[PDB]
């Protein structure tokens, strides 16, 4: 098997560090929405998300992987990710 998990909490310890420029945090309140709506249900929505915003500049960033955004977006996910929903 080629495949170890160690840690848990640090998903946080990444929170630490931003994406930059520190300007992100005006996407951030999308950003969250983003991830909030992601790693609450899963892949399926970041596939849906795509299609939401299938025509917009503001989330340009969801289709390019190279983008501040897309980082942004990840080091949130963590966190949300971590605690999400409510059930089980």
């Amino acid at each position: 098997g080629s495949s170890g998990s160690s840690g848990e909490e640090d998903y946080e310890q990444w929170l630490e560090i931003k994406v930059s420029p520190p300007e992100g945090a005006e996407t951030r309140r999308v950003i969250e929405k983003l991830a909030r709506f992601v790693a609450e249900g899963g892949p399926e929505l970041e596939k849906v998300a795509m299609e939401d915003y299938k025509d917009n500049p503001a989330f340009t960033f969801l289709h390019d992987k190279n983008s501040r955004e897309f980082l942004y977006y990840r080091r949130k996910v963590a966190e949300i990710r971590k605690s999400g929903p409510s059930s089980g």
